């Protein structure tokens, strides 16, 4: 009925959807072995084709995977470092704060990306940082982060790397190893194109190993919920939505029929920029500079004409088909219009024509 | 392919399912109004008759949602009392732990109801104890545990009553403003028959009220979760799993339609009693005496003749299309069967007949 151009939960394939159709029994080896360990075995080559590397899947929305990461990796003494550039880098502060774990977050703007010299100057002058987080793609406005560098001075001064790549794993390519992330985190439901339930952290097995008997909950125990899943084969400790696992088994399947985490990256960078040539050619604005923006949702900042509203220029395009998103800047006036997801450049060619015909205001 | 004989996830209708076939956004008031605050609605008419009662949906297991009462409900300087006959209260005492919350666990054996008078002894000489933890059906054993006097007790020393109707909620009628209950906690996929994704809380508004800013979790702060909810009418603070969430919709039209609790309860109350009756016609041992069964699940010892192996018997109950469950009882040899999801009489009668030719070792 309609296309989600939102970062996820989208518009899923049919195959995907379809995969929700069988019961499963938690504690059936069908379920732990044929379906999580395989889930599980593929996350890890994904992520990086270095050996060292293992995953956790945990139930819930992407946050809790974020915080079961930030709460089981950081000791009492720990300290963290955060890239604040978005509601993702503030959500990383504030899980930070609900866990009694002191945090300086690096604050370049919502439309700013950090300045590596600034996080030089916290790595360098701040000795009690033991861990900095850094969100990949930053989906308040679509911002693509400098993971790589940031990671690196991290890395130079013997800091835990913790990545929020949340709306970027499986649509930007990444060699988490090569990189030095220790832990990477993401969702069932962005780029892998499965649906909500669940997220999962890739970690290297080293540094998860640190985490067991550090945990600030029992749910969210990363290192109790890994080893659950490697000694029990893919059991879960508690209940895990597996009608949506067995959705993400699928997604996983249709990620390598696309041709890999390349193919895909290929065909988001592509409706991307045919997005924001098109949104151009009617008179919209980006929030950010282009060398800024990642290949998966775009901000825009809302048109100035006085009779625009968002909501009637929501309601017109969802009559034409498309959900579009609201903005996430605080001190802007903006929409979001994602293009993950059963999103292909037809798609984005038709969606400049139903923009089009929903600028009610021209 | 099989009947799951578990306590959930179990084997929902094929309406629950396909009610998983179309996505949703997060943002759409069409999925917040028509669908998460219908559920609400819904949950808190089942729970009780009575006014000042309120619902809290929150992602994850079940455990995420007993955790997210503990871990908001109770204060700084608060303790927990917890009956621990079983792995669901032990796990009460193990999230109390975890939140580095004080905590007294009256732990009567697996196989005995809760002794009232340890309770009662344990509120008369620990004015330390704000909060009582009970669950209503033990699941490790089966178990129906007392649940009004246990509360009402609670009351008269003025604590908050946490109950984990996990099990029982949907398929034991109770009002949980009669029985003084303050968060009555359950889960998406036991006897309301939807699956796996999620959990709620169904709590005294004024009890609800008093979690707010003393969450131990950002994910599972209740009191925020709720706020979020009540203001923007069945948002979900993060992503929630909307098709389990379209499911659940479903299970709690196909409760009503069944006839609600009452008629639930009949249904399983009655397989549970012919369960019990052909089990002991082939020499099974119920776990528990009568009156401690609950109409959800039963525990059965194993058979004692040596070449009997839980294994062997499950893959030849598989085989013939039923998947019991295993002993969770620390001090017994034991196997369980569930009774709830699409089981129905004539699906007992005939699993009898399989248990029967299931018995290799006769």
């Amino acid at each position: 009925e309609y296309l989600l151009l939102t970062p996820g939960p989208l518009s899923t394939s049919e195959a995907v959807r379809e995969a929700m159709l069988k019961d499963w029994c938690t504690w059936d080896d069908e379920y732990n072995k044929d379906i999580v360990e395989v889930i599980r075995t593929k996350l890890v080559k994904l992520a990086t084709k270095h050996s060292g590397y293992t995953s956790v899947l945990m139930q819930g929305s992407g946050t809790a995977s974020v915080e079961a990461t930030i709460g089981s990796a950081i000791g009492k003494e720990g300290k963290l470092l955060v890239v604040d550039n978005g509601a993702y880098g503030a959500r990383i502060a504030q899980i930070a704060d609900y866990l009694n774990i002191p945090c300086h977050a690096v604050s370049p703007g919502e439309t700013s990306q950090p300045h590596l010299n600034e996080v030089e100057t916290a790595l360098a002058s701040d000795p009690a940082i033991t861990h900095v987080a850094i969100v990949h793609c930053e989906t308040t406005t679509g911002m693509l982060n400098p993971i790589e560098a940031f990671a690196s001075a991290a890395k130079a001064h013997g800091k835990v790397v913790i990545l929020d790549a949340m709306s970027s794993f499986g649509g930007i390519p990444i060699d988490i190893a090569e990189l030095g992330i220790d832990f990477m985190i993401s969702s069932a439901n962005k780029c892998i194109q499965g649906v909500p339930g669940f997220g999962f952290v890739i970690a290297k097995k080293t540094e998860l190993e640190k985490c067991q008997g550090q945990a600030r909950s029992l749910s969210l125990d990363l290192y109790d919920q890994w080893h659950c899943m490697e000694v029990n084969h893919g059991k879960w400790r508690f209940t895990s939505p597996t009608h949506t696992v067995r959705a993400f088994y699928q997604a996983l399947l249709e990620l390598e029929q696309e041709g890999g985490i390349e193919a895909r990256h290929n065909r988001y960078q592509t409706n991307q920029k045919t997005l924001v040539a098109g949104m151009r050619s009617l008179g919209f604005e980006p929030l950010l500079s282009d060398d800024l923006h990642s290949p998966i949702i775009t901000s825009f900042y809302s048109p100035t004409h006085s009779d625009y509203q968002f909501k009637a220029f929501y309601t017109r395009l969802k009559e034409q088909g498309f959900v579009i998103y609201p903005g996430k800047v605080s001190n802007a006036d903006c929409f979001r219009i994602g293009n993950i997801g059963e999103v292909y450049p037809a798609d984005i060619e038709r969606l400049i024509g139903a923009i089009e015909k929903a600028m009610y205001w021209q």
